[PDB]
């Protein structure tokens, strides 16, 4: 077919950057992260919509990988809390071994240069995102060294408040939006160069943290409100000011979020989203983010990470032009990642003072004079 | 004067590479990490043994910089040990902010290579190091991620038991040196590339660790038994063992462990205890350990870190060869740091399996049927 033909083409000249899957949790879930031996299930998996040889035969270029951990359920909330870091820890430990024990097939990546590097080797390149701010135990500190640890973007919440930001799926709301230390954290997350993600956040802290951002941020997994109404998708509202803001809306695969009935969501309706979105903000602020393994079931057309060329060749068969889907495939998602590194660069740059965390004193009054008269004993030698 | 020139030009032509040093745990005593607008303060500091102005001065080739947090004193032992996770990535944080706002002074390093290109930029290699697992909160995963944040050597202990390893100073003795997880625990430090240290264990922890480790280790701040016996000290016994594992003894300066009584202590007692093990074992085998910012006062003659060259002076007035102190000042625990790598990469090299954590199923039975079901249906299509 001359279609499908076109969409192995554009696959291979520019790299289809995927913005959620969770294939990771599933190795926790499945493997409980000891893939010692494991290769033979790691290519074929007994479950799930990823493994190794699938991920080769639907052609994508890069993928985000979740260090997804689920909200803490622990009555004690300075346990759960600290528990969900020591989780993050183990989720970034499997993705970073996962990407080390097979080379031939996956490339860390944490930047645009070397998305590309990876593309051009013929890897499938590897990023990392946490999705929510409950992974790093209140610690803005700990949020540093987990970007220094490989992960480039958060997503403010998952189904859970935390003390910076409102989920979307939990009602009643906490802070209505962004909390103060919200509000100071997107000041940190810009400075850091860490991408601001925008899934599962109520609609209010998507309003108030696109005015506020000062790089462009993502949505890695949300689909849209005028076709389908759910808390977890975008309004035009906040799509006009993504607009503004020159972030990207990376499309679900969630059946949820594209039908009233999730037996009937398809390929079509994927595609029907992600036109309606370039047709009102434009082909350059799209997306594709299919939350795989985020579910049990894709839609109709979209089962697996085998079937992204069926997606490549839908969007070209809807009149969708050859530049414009290249932009969707990935183009997009890597001037964004650009965007959010040339601004940390200039903040940077310029000596911005850091987010720094409010620590107990360990020293009373006794020893800190102790240690004061200590410095002047050696001034006088 | 004629050795003064001399010891001025070995530390110009060889790193002086010391093995421990508190300065990160001081700012976080002192500023709590906040370091925005504290220049003035980090280069004459109103308290300590350290500041950026007189680790100039001493001529500091190279310093393996603590990232120390206390042993955990919380009732709940769960909440505790996870508190010292997230305190340990306070002080990676504040370690790794220290050296990116000050760069024509410090440079990072975690490799022999690196230590070298950073002396020849003329700046101070800037290595880390945890001091005791209780840092990791008995998360294998929590220590490879340690491991890529730079952290190139664990002490296995501090002044507390983990589930690893016996502290020198505790009594009674809880696994009577290592235990199953720290013998299991030694084999993937080494598999890693982690410098095991000793210094803090226990005489038995040590010679069951000198014995079982396939790379060399370091005590990176512990003096010797047979000059002044104490707990934290090296029995002439594991000093022999140190030997066969090809690792190296860095002299401390703490008072403690130079002189019965500690206001008798000086640097000719530090002198004393590296000449004691540089004529048993070889100069080869011996360094630089200090411990400043460990104590309130140094011995006399090495009361800061500008005095490194009345050191070096000293070991060369006593008849210590030229290229036997070079040796002493840095060339060895770069040796150590070298061959650490190097059967590392031997290992990795192999494929040897790595250490997993022993996780918490969360699938039950049902959701893991359903999944298996699901993977089914996309089989037959
Ligand atoms: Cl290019
Ligand atoms: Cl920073
Ligand atoms: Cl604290
Ligand atoms: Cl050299
Ligand atoms: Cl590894
Ligand atoms: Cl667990
Ligand atoms: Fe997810
Ligand atoms: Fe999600
Ligand atoms: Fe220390
Ligand atoms: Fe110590």
């Amino acid at each position: 077919s001359p279609i499908e033909e076109q969409a192995t083409r554009l696959l291979k000249e520019v790299p289809l950057i995927d913005g959620h899957n969770d294939f990771p949790y599933m190795i926790r879930g499945w493997f409980r992260n000891d893939i010692n031996g494991q290769d033979a299930h790691l290519y074929d998996m007994p479950i799930g919509q990823t493994d190794l040889q699938r991920l080769q035969k639907g052609l994508l270029g890069g993928q985000f990988w979740s260090a997804f951990v689920p909200c803490p359920k622990n009555p004690d909330k300075e346990v759960g809390s600290l528990e969900a870091l020591r989780q993050t820890l183990q989720q970034l430990d499997v993705i970073h071994r996962l990407i080390e024990r097979h080379p031939t097939i996956l490339q860390f990546a944490d930047s645009a240069a070397s998305i590309w590097s990876s593309f051009r080797a013929g890897r499938v390149a590897s990023l990392i995102g946490i999705e929510g701010l409950h992974q790093i135990a209140d610690s803005v500190s700990a949020l540093r060294m987990l970007h220094r640890l490989g992960v480039r973007y958060v997503t403010l919440t998952h189904n859970c408040h935390n003390a910076f930001a409102d989920a979307a799926t939990v009602s009643p709301e906490l802070h209505g939006g962004l909390s103060r230390k919200g509000e100071r954290l997107i000041r940190e997350l810009n400075r850091m160069g860490m991408m601001i993600d925008l899934s599962h956040t109520s609609h209010e802290a998507q309003t108030q943290a696109l005015r506020l951002s000062r790089a462009p941020v993502i949505y890695s997994h949300s689909s849209i409100y005028s076709l389908r109404a759910h808390a977890r998708n975008v309004t035009d509202e906040n799509l006009h000011l993504l607009h503004r803001n020159r972030g990207v809306v990376m499309i679900c695969f969630l059946r949820e979020l594209l039908a009233s009935e999730a037996d009937q969501a398809t390929l079509a309706h994927v595609i029907d989203h992600i036109i309606y979105a370039g047709t009102r903000i434009g082909y350059e602020h799209v997306g594709i983010g299919s939350d795989f393994d985020g579910m049990l079931r894709g839609p109709d057309g979209l089962h697996d990470v085998s079937c992204y060329p069926a997606l490549v060749a839908g969007l070209l068969e809807r009149g969708v032009s050859e530049e414009d889907v290249k932009r969707v495939m990935g183009l997009n998602v890597i001037r964004v990642l650009e965007e959010v590194e040339r601004v940390a660069a200039e903040l940077q740059g310029a000596g911005e003072e850091c987010l720094c965390d409010e620590l107990d004193e360990v020293w009373n009054e006794d020893i800190k004079e102790q240690l004061t008269r200590e410095r002047e004993r050696v001034r006088k030698l």
